[PDB]
């Protein structure tokens, strides 16, 4: 079914699954932990709505989510901050600037947002990229399951190209922009690693959702 | 300043010509290895490979148009990724094993000598199996290795700085064009071309992950990771 979707249907589905922008409830790290915790609940419901994801075993769904959760949070943050040069819009009521920064990661996030601004990243491209993160980040650490995932990934590639072609990009511009978008994903992975190790360095091991947590949330 | 003037065929030929040598490990290490002695062998191999990687980097079209400082920053961010993709390429035809050198072919169970390493060995072996599944070609590999050099550090760099970064993104576009040209000449449909381009670039996120995990281990242990000063000196020599 996922493999029968057109580009317009794929975009429509991902746009409908988009979580809302949440507000901070009001310690910088208290606030961010509580925000992420609330974001995670919406992320599970979002992931179930990504075409092809629920065709996977529950075990494989958890492994993909376990590997991608912080990259997904970060790319959302970068998207929200895109119109606020030099600032990070964690929430509409939590909009931070460097001197409030951790500052090495804070600067990497700002560089990503500047890059999205520079490329005029569009909302329909953003949701395709967040779905690529979900399906790609853990596929190389798991046979028919991994084949299905690559076929779904191929569909999201097709969707990205169709979006660009209808926006009037030439064939050359289409492939160049596809590569530019996917190459930023390597920087998002790097930032998630940096974030993970800093969650560790802070005495915050415990805040990372476990395999069993994600499994139970998926079951719920 | 004519790197952006190369055709696709001239880009591939430059990259193939730039390829570094295959090096050997120690001829007769005591085996079985200990944790300390295996790490010693791997570090010694990586230290010798680094010199040849700087020579290769200097021949990647566009790399020397950058300031020395920006050259080193790219090498600092990419060196382990570059060694790793070379390892995975070497190992493609050896399922279940990692061909560190012609005289150092390690299966999986040997990565267990080192705490934390079998995990990364399993990721490396998965990448080699993915390259095999995709029938990765040598012309594609050298394009990918060059993308890693230019892309991994670009997002962490005045008007000069924006022009350096713009230059990188233009060279990266040229290598994209080259990858597509290779695929179209091979006879792939346009749809297949875009799908394969994506598939190759998505593996680069996995290589970044593996390098991140390995760098963490490196920083945790001597000062094994090459310093800025060392990279600069190798570039100036
Ligand atoms: O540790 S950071 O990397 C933090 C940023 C980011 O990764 C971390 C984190 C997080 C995840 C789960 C938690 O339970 C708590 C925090 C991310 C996030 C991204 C998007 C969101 O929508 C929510 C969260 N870092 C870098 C800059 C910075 C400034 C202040 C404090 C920490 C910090
Ligand atoms: O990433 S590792 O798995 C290991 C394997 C492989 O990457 C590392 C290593 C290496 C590189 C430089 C060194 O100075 C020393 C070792 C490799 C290599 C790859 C390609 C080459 O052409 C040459 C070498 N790693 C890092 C340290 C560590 C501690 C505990 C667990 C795992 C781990």
């Amino acid at each position: 079914l996922a493999l029968s979707l057109t580009a317009d249907q794929m975009v429509s589905a991902l746009l409908d699954a988009e979580p809302p922008i949440l507000y901070s409830e009001y310690s910088m790290m208290g606030l961010l932990t509580n925000l992420a915790d609330r974001e995670l609940v919406h992320m599970i419901n979002w992931a179930k709505r990504v075409p092809g994801f629920v065709d996977l075993t529950s075990h494989d769904q958890v492994h993909l989510l376990e590997c991608a959760w912080l990259e997904i949070l970060m790319i959302g943050l970068v998207w929200r901050s895109m119109e606020h040069p030099g600032k990070l819009l964690f929430a509409p009521n939590l909009l931070l600037d460097r001197n409030q920064g951790m500052v090495e990661i804070f600067d990497m996030l700002l560089a990503t947002s500047s890059r999205f601004r520079m490329m005029n990243l569009q909302g329909e491209e953003f949701v395709c990229l967040k779905s690529i993160i979900l399906l790609n980040s853990g596929v190389y650490t798991f046979l028919e399951e991994k084949d299905h995932i690559h076929r779904v990934l191929d569909k999201i590639t097709d969707t990205l190209i169709h979006l660009m072609a209808k926006a009037g990009l030439t064939l050359q511009q289409q492939h160049q922009r596809l590569a530019q978008l996917l190459l930023i994903l390597s920087h998002i992975r790097h930032m998630s690693n940096k974030g993970m190790e800093h969650l560790y360095s802070m005495k915050c091991k415990n805040v990372v959702p476990s395999y069993d947590l994600l499994l139970e949330m998926l079951d719920a």
